[PDB]
């Protein structure tokens, strides 16, 4: 139970001002797309919104 794609949780409320970054909410989670990364982790909201998200300000939820 861990197909490349997974979910993440934003530790802190990180608000952005660009369509490249995705607005994050504390306690909220998102759909992880690019995890192999080295640069910026892509995330997608259940609302169809996507953007970059600091991997440092979140943690892998990993479904059991």
């Amino acid at each position: 139970g861990s197909p490349e794609e997974t979910l993440v949780i934003a530790l802190y409320d990180y608000q952005t001002n660009d369509p490249q970054e995705l607005a994050l909410r504390c306690d909220e989670e998102y759909y992880l797309l690019d995890s192999s990364e080295i640069h910026w982790w892509r995330v997608q909201d259940k609302n169809g919104h996507e953007g970059y998200a600091p991997s440092s300000y979140l943690v892998e939820k990993s479904p059991n």
